[PDB]
């Protein structure tokens, strides 16, 4: 498997690691919402919720400026993977 | 024409319908409501409802992860062969 | 100035205007909340509500995929031209 | 180093700067709420609130499309000079 991918892959749990720990301790969220606030803040999908804490909002904001880029870099290269069988099968 | 278009047009089809299936399996929503949640959320605009269910959050990050690059590739490929020659085309003075 | 940037700030704004018209009228929105819910709606920000009528949910979808492609190449190109003199007056 | 850098990382703190002391103003916001609402906004996070009077709707759609070119082009900038570079750096055996 190519390199550029898994270390992108690596960033991107280390990330989400990161949000989790932080938003089940400091938000007081469950370990599964706190993923899923981190997930849907750094694909800027969002969610019906935000940090309730002054620690929690200067957290997110950097969160955002730190994981955006290498999210959407990991997304972009997933979807070269996933898609590449079926336009093998199809060309 | 463009077989990479033709396959990211197939798969963001079959993407909505597992969403639209698994959404309102699980989560409990009417087929369009479904539809509706799949498509804002893998554009990422977003829905002023979350998943209830643990099964939908963890399924809704997935669905997230592979479907976003999808959908977004999509939209790439129609602004690039369908909609942008389509604006030079009405651009033409006849 | 820049055709290319007149008709994608002309297309945006037609756009925005069939939202408008749209939600105002099928959704019951006054027209400023018609506008923004159309313009976060395409720039995929988002907003705290969705349309109530299946028409309604059907046209969001279908203005989703014809708008936001316009839309971001207007923001794209808008950009280019607000940062440049800034950039013209460092260098 | 790079004066495109330099231009886009000035145009966003006083595009930020902007946000907050509009928000915190007009809407009623306090100051680390108005800053959270202008960033949310600019990356297209969305947040859980939306503006409350018609100023604050008609300015936050002039914000919306000034800032997102400006935010997100700091982003890149961002990324490909900063963040990359770093990257490649701590992947270096020593
Ligand atoms: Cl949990
Ligand atoms: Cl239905
Ligand atoms: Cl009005
Ligand atoms: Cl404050
Ligand atoms: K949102
Ligand atoms: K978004
Ligand atoms: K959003
Ligand atoms: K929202």
């Amino acid at each position: 498997k190519d390199k550029e991918f898994q270390v992108l892959f690596v960033l991107t749990i280390l990330t989400l690691i990161s949000g989790t720990i932080f938003y089940s301790t400091v938000e007081g969220l469950r370990p599964i919402d706190a993923l899923y606030f981190s997930v849907v803040t750094l694909t800027t999908v969002g969610c019906d919720i935000s940090p309730q804490t002054d620690f929690g909002k200067i957290f997110t904001i950097l969160y955002i400026f730190i994981g955006i880029g290498l999210v959407f870099g990991f997304i972009h290269k997933l979807a070269v993977n996933v898609q590449l069988p079926s336009i093998l099968s199809n060309l």
